[PDB]
């Protein structure tokens, strides 16, 4: 149906604590769950990680070997299954809490970090996580940074899903993320990925969904904007409760799409990974509530 369909790992990128330590702070995914989802017929994981983790000094500096070497085995866990890995950067454009402003570094950074996997056909890259509250064109200019410097680094073969502004809603694309159609690859591969949840604010905090229909609602106007731009996109995050209302919204977000994969190259539900608990949309196997509750839903195109 799509070119890709799974769920986002989560739980490199939690607490608030840098450094933070393994254990307290912050966990990494786990392969059995990872194995089980792959099972269940998804063949794609966006792996979320933090920068800060990964580049305790700078962006431009040398690595927590230990970070980097729990991300890359998360990574190819996901890649020996046969599956997708898209590797995020989930830091909201901004490291040490700053925007980040250096064209530059951020080039040196995606260049330093495809290095890591431009051998890895099964990887693509996330530019960064959920630009907001910053220059329209610095956010463009920072997805360019981010393309040239995985390019120059020699990775190749991988697809380089970017992200607008407006936390890359679908909702908010037009209106704010027109000038994202400027970007270029030597590889032709970008993809426009957008986030998407259901709830009365989009904000993907509540389990309840404002209708039956909603979903289809908010991505109707990005879809329109990747065909009008010749461009293909991907729902790289949502969700929705389970029960009748979310379900009906969901359904009917993901068969708008099934009709128009002409752009739609397919979606990740926010999300799997370890740490999630009694989550709301947690899809963390065996008891996670959107594991058992929504799942059922999502093998339509598995
Ligand atoms: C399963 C494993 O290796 N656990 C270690 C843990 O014992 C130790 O507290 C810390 C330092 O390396 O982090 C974990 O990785
Ligand atoms: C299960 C496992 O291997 N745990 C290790 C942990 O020892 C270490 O604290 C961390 C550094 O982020 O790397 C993890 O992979
Ligand atoms: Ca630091």
């Amino acid at each position: 149906v799509f070119e890709w369909f799974g769920s986002n790992e989560s739980g490199a990128e939690f607490g608030t604590n840098i450094p933070g330590v393994w254990g307290t702070d912050y966990i990494f995914p786990d392969p059995s769950a990872i194995s089980t989802l792959i099972d269940k017929g998804m063949n794609f994981f966006r792996v979320q990680f933090m920068m800060e983790r990964l580049l305790p000094d700078s962006m431009t500096g040398s690595y927590d070997e230990e970070y980097l070497a729990n991300l890359t085995t998360v990574i190819k866990a996901v890649t020996d299954g046969g599956a997708h890995a898209l590797v995020d950067p989930h830091n909201y454009g901004r490291y040490n809490g700053e925007i980040i402003s250096s064209t530059s570094d951020f080039q040196t950074f995606w260049e330093n970090l495809a290095g890591q996997y431009k051998d890895n056909d099964l990887v693509m890259f996330d530019t960064n996580n959920e630009y907001h509250d910053m220059d329209q064109d610095l956010v463009l200019n920072l997805n360019q940074a981010a393309i040239n410097g995985i390019r120059a680094a020699g990775a190749t073969s991988q697809y380089i899903f970017v992200e607008g502004n407006s936390w890359t809603g679908a909702w908010t694309w037009v209106d704010v993320n027109d000038n994202m159609k400027n970007l270029t690859d030597p590889e032709d591969k970008i993809v426009y990925e957008m986030h998407q949840y259901l709830d009365s604010d989009g904000s993907g905090t509540s389990e309840t969904c404002v209708s039956e229909t909603i979903g289809k609602e908010r991505v109707t106007e990005a879809t329109q904007w990747l065909k009008d731009n010749k461009k293909v996109g991907f729902i790289g995050e949502y969700a929705g409760g389970s029960n009748d209302v979310c379900r009906s919204a969901v359904s009917g977000m993901l068969e708008y799409m099934a009709n128009n994969t002409d752009v739609w190259k397919g979606a990740s539900w926010w999300a799997a990974g370890p740490w999630w608990g009694d989550y709301i949309f947690s899809l963390e196997p065996p008891d996670g509530t959107a594991y058992t509750g929504m799942l059922d839903i999502l093998e339509a195109y598995l």
